[PDB]
């Protein structure tokens, strides 16, 4: 099928709630990085990047969950990007496609 | 039309000048990460990521190259990656409307 | 031809071996970052005094390499061979399309830009 990477750049204090909400909905595989982005308004400030690769059919749901749980109503809540992924491979089994996501 | 992610891996001492040049040209939304590349083998680099309208890619690339170059090996590389969707977290706005920074 | 980004999220203790193997096969241009990950099931379970506690996010390393499409299979083989342990949490590889590669110094593009 089609696989997509959902990248969200959010406030660092929102990581725990967002990751919990994602986990509760069955999205447990995620990668988390520390990054910097512009402040609201000159130094950049800390943000968190969450990356999740999912089935294309799950993108809307993932985006809804992230938006609901990451938002505060103030400028600087962040942005989400969807990027095509053409191949996914599990390291330990060399499995590919959606199989590589599960277990 | 479409959106693209422009990723540049550059020298850490070039971050300020690049960021200022991009800002002056109206590109204020960028994400910065501390990474390592070549090259004790791996040395510190900075990854800049900006998602822009397709029409702005050439201009962004020009600005980054102009301001990040030194003429020595290790100046870095720029990748352009397709972005199929952009969503503003607070408002749930999408596409070009989501790209405006406030 | 086309360029592809190979991203691998692996165990931090596998970075040196993977990087060496990649280098020996001619892939020297790579970017490495420190990230945190969690896998599908459980999360790691450690013990304090008599009881267990869970650490959800644990340190991983992200390697990113942009290569000619023709080299993807080989990159993936090398990473898997050298990053695997047989235990859950070995990691994942994603292949992402790259539409343009530009060398900052020269503004060369394409295969010219990957040659280091
Ligand atoms: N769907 C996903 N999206 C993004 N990153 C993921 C995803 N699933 C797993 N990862 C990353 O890969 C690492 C290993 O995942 P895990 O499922 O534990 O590996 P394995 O497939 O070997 O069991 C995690 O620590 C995380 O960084």
């Amino acid at each position: 099928g089609s696989m997509k990477k959902v990248e969200a750049i959010i406030r660092p204090e929102k990581l725990e709630i967002v990751k919990k909400a994602l986990s509760d909905a069955g999205y447990v595989g995620m990668t988390v990085s520390e990054v910097k982005g512009r402040g609201v308004q000159v130094d950049l400030i800390p943000k968190v990047k969450i990356e999740l690769v999912v089935k294309e059919e799950d993108v809307d749901n993932v985006i809804d969950i992230i938006c609901e749980n990451a938002r505060t109503g103030n400028p600087g809540d962040g942005k989400i990007f969807v990027i095509p992924v053409e191949r996914v491979v599990r390291v330990r089994t060399k499995e590919e496609g959606k199989e590589a996501l599960l277990e």
